[PDB]
């Protein structure tokens, strides 16, 4: 119970100021690369994404970095009826035409260019030893023996959010339509898609990595949530504690294919679903930590057994649609959820 997830929580605490160091590796590497990068006349205006890091909480030498390159004047032409993937379309000439494929931009030429160019740069590093891994659409640098670092580059555009965004982010209930609002006034992102993911192709899918940020740091009802000793809160708790129990999860299963598919975007975006159900800072108080957690897990079970996760930004794109993820999957993971439910989480002890 709360007892236990609290014991958790201190765990991995203790892993998280040990790894201040090799942030710090990470952040040299990647000013160096932000620097050469910038002298291309591609990647000019080439920028750090401001997002918070860690994917994985279970692995803290694994890093995510995210460059943005504002593009202006874009023009977006959605993929089918997908809602999430657009093909990105533009007198005077400049340096990104050199990415172009007939009169879209293609992710495959501007990821060739990125990747000689860290993959020089990284060569001519001499203060630290850095190399680089084999290619997916990010690119993946190990630092030491241990550190890791996978960076995505992104497009940003800061004009209106696309259509298809139009009735989500449903925060209204929980930190009011005018912080909803403000967040969709920032810019949003496209990044490059897998070969996996999707039917190759170069279209470009939504990203919005930036607004968890906002959204944690801003979390409760009450503007003073997490403020002071009297609103004390367990909603980041939760979160790391579904995010690692799917890691854990998908650690024991890495053997069977069944689980490839599930990753902290679903975690999340049910995670803040319940945030939206809940919203009351009282269904979040810290010594019902137990309780709180059960509400994402039941949550989570409950998208699982009817195959519906919609998408925080896009409702209409459905996460654990068929079209993605078999039933058969969904089914186990259910499972083994259920499983660690109903014994107390045995994944979590040391
Ligand atoms: O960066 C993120 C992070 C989350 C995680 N959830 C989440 C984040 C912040 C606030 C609330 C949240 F629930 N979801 C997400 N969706 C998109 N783009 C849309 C999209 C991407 C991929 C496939 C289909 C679609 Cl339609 N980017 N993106
Ligand atoms: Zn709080």
């Amino acid at each position: 119970g709360a007892s236990k997830l609290r014991a958790v929580l201190e765990k991995l605490k203790l892993s998280r100021d040990d790894i201040s160091t090799a942030a710090g590796m990470v952040k040299g590497v990647v000013d160096h690369l932000l620097l050469r990068l910038k002298c291309d006349s591609a990647f000019r205006g080439v920028g750090l994404l401001n997002t918070g890091e860690h994917v994985k909480i279970s692995a803290p030498n694994e890093f995510d970095v995210m460059f943005k390159l504002e593009v202006p004047r874009i023009q977006l032409e959605e993929y089918s009826n997908t809602r999430a993937y657009y093909f990105v379309k533009f007198p005077k000439e400049n340096p990104l035409s050199q990415f172009l494929e007939g009169e879209i931009l293609s992710a495959s030429k501007m990821l060739s260019k990125f990747r000689k160019i860290i993959k020089e740069e990284i060569n001519d590093i001499k203060d630290t030893d850095v190399i680089m891994k084999r290619k997916s659409p990010a690119v993946t640098l190990l630092i030491s023996e241990k550190i890791s670092v996978d960076i995505t580059l992104a497009l940003e555009s800061k004009s209106s959010w696309p259509a298809s965004t139009q009735e989500g982010l449903r925060i209204q209930n929980w930190l009011s339509a005018k912080v909803r609002k403000q967040l969709r006034l920032k810019p949003f992102y496209l990044v490059p898609k897998h070969a996996k993911e999707g039917n190759q192709e170069e279209t470009w899918r939504l990203s919005f990595s930036h607004i968890e940020k906002e959204i944690l740091n801003n979390h409760g009802k009450s503007k003073t949530c997490c403020e002071n000793k009297e609103e004390k809160c367990c909603r980041k708790d939760c979160l790391k504690l579904m995010k690692y129990l799917l890691e854990q999860l998908k650690e024991r299963f890495k053997d069977k294919k069944h689980l490839d598919k599930f990753s902290s975007y679903h975690v999340k975006t049910a995670f803040f679903h319940v945030c939206t159900q809940n919203p009351q800072d009282s269904q979040w108080d810290r010594k019902d930590l137990g309780l709180c957690f059960d509400n994402c897990v039941t949550y989570f079970l409950q998208c699982l057994r009817t195959e519906k996760l919609e998408n925080y930004f896009i409702p209409e794109f459905n996460l654990f649609s068929s079209n993605l993820i078999d039933k058969r999957s969904k089914e186990f993971l259910t499972k083994q959820i259920e499983y660690e439910r109903n014994n107390e989480f045995p994944v979590f002890d040391e």
